[PDB]
């Protein structure tokens, strides 16, 4: 089998994407925020407390005939930007993209944390990392991706993420036509439950590629691009009048100025990211300080090549015996 869902970004920042999901009989389609940092697939619902629901579509699983409480189950998650939810579980029918899972994990969050509430285009995420992340208590879960992969044609997803424009994540199946050029396949360490991989470098703009060995996760699920400090001082230090600005919460540059390109490495390859790709606008609406696509990840303690990063490429997560990535440009 294979699945193949377009992901469409929730505003004109591409501040996340969002893909629909059917879940339950019949079909109640939401649109989920596809996370391969995370490992629960959450949804907001009926049983969601109503003030912290504003807008999004739930999932009634009453109305589904498909639908068995996980008796006992519960889940809690927190994410590393602080925002978290919680609530217990039922299994039920997923289907993305034309592509089906019986008896999948369905977390119904009796409660979310604000910035989930005030986001009303997400009804929920799908988590993508490894099962060993899952924090269904005390039967830990497996993904959509987990219980589709024997199905699958091929144990794999990809992710191809448009800038300021719809893309696709395909399942069990690479799309030749999506990409130019080779991909170029890079080891994969699950031992934190990540997709985290080694860059081998970077440059700005036109200058040299900087050879150094960068440890990181793929995350479709955070915005911007988290590098280590000094790579990233590195990158502002060429934006006439940027500087980090500790009240504001990152780099800040001159919204008249034009962004130099980033490019990182996969082992001999390179990925460029246009310099346009690294603007997220006015701090704060009509402001001409404009907040940078490019931040330290000192204090989070990982690297994270986050959606800035993955849209410019075609990324290919293979999820065989020994999992690797692959990144193409596109």
């Amino acid at each position: 089998s294979t699945g193949s869902a377009t992901t469409t970004p929730i505003d004109s920042l591409d501040d996340a994407y969002i893909t629909p999901v059917q879940i339950g009989t019949p079909a109640q389609t939401l649109n989920l925020d596809f996370d391969t940092g995370s490992s629960d697939l959450w949804v907001f619902s009926s049983e969601t407390t109503a003030s912290e629901v504003d807008g999004q579509t739930i999932y009634t699983p009453s109305k589904s005939t498909t639908a068995k409480l996980l008796s006992g189950a519960t889940w809690s998650i927190s994410y590393g930007d602080g925002s978290s939810s919680s609530g217990d579980v039922y299994t039920d029918t997923v289907s993305v993209g034309g592509l089906t899972v019986t008896g999948q994990a369905v977390e119904s969050a009796k409660k979310v944390s604000s910035s989930f509430t005030e986001d009303s285009t997400i009804d929920g995420l799908l988590g993508l990392a490894f099962s060993t992340l899952n924090t269904v208590s005390p039967t830990q879960q497996k993904t959509f991706f987990d219980n589709a992969k024997a199905s699958l044609d091929s144990p794999v997803f990809t992710a191809d993420l448009g800038y300021h424009a719809p893309g696709t994540y395909n399942f069990g199946f690479i799309d030749t036509t999506a990409y130019t050029g080779s991909i170029t396949y890079t080891a994969v360490s699950t031992k934190q439950g990540f997709w985290e991989w080694t860059s081998t470098g970077y440059a700005v703009g036109s200058g040299t590629f900087k050879s150094t060995s960068i440890d990181g996760i793929a995350d479709t699920g955070t915005t911007l691009l988290y590098l280590p400090a000094t790579v990233v001082s590195a990158y502002w230090a060429q934006v006439s009048g940027a500087k980090s600005s500790s009240s504001v919460g990152g780099y800040v540059f001159p919204c008249s100025a034009t962004l130099p390109s980033f490019t990182f490495g996969v082992g001999s390859a390179r990925i460029v990211i246009p310099g346009d790709y690294i603007d997220f606008g006015p701090i704060s609406t009509g402001s001409s300080s404009c907040f940078g696509g490019i931040q330290s990840s000192a204090g989070i303690g990982i690297n994270i090549f986050g959606d800035v990063a993955l849209k410019a490429a075609f990324v290919v997560f293979n999820g065989a015996t020994t999992p690797t990535l692959g990144f193409a440009s596109k």
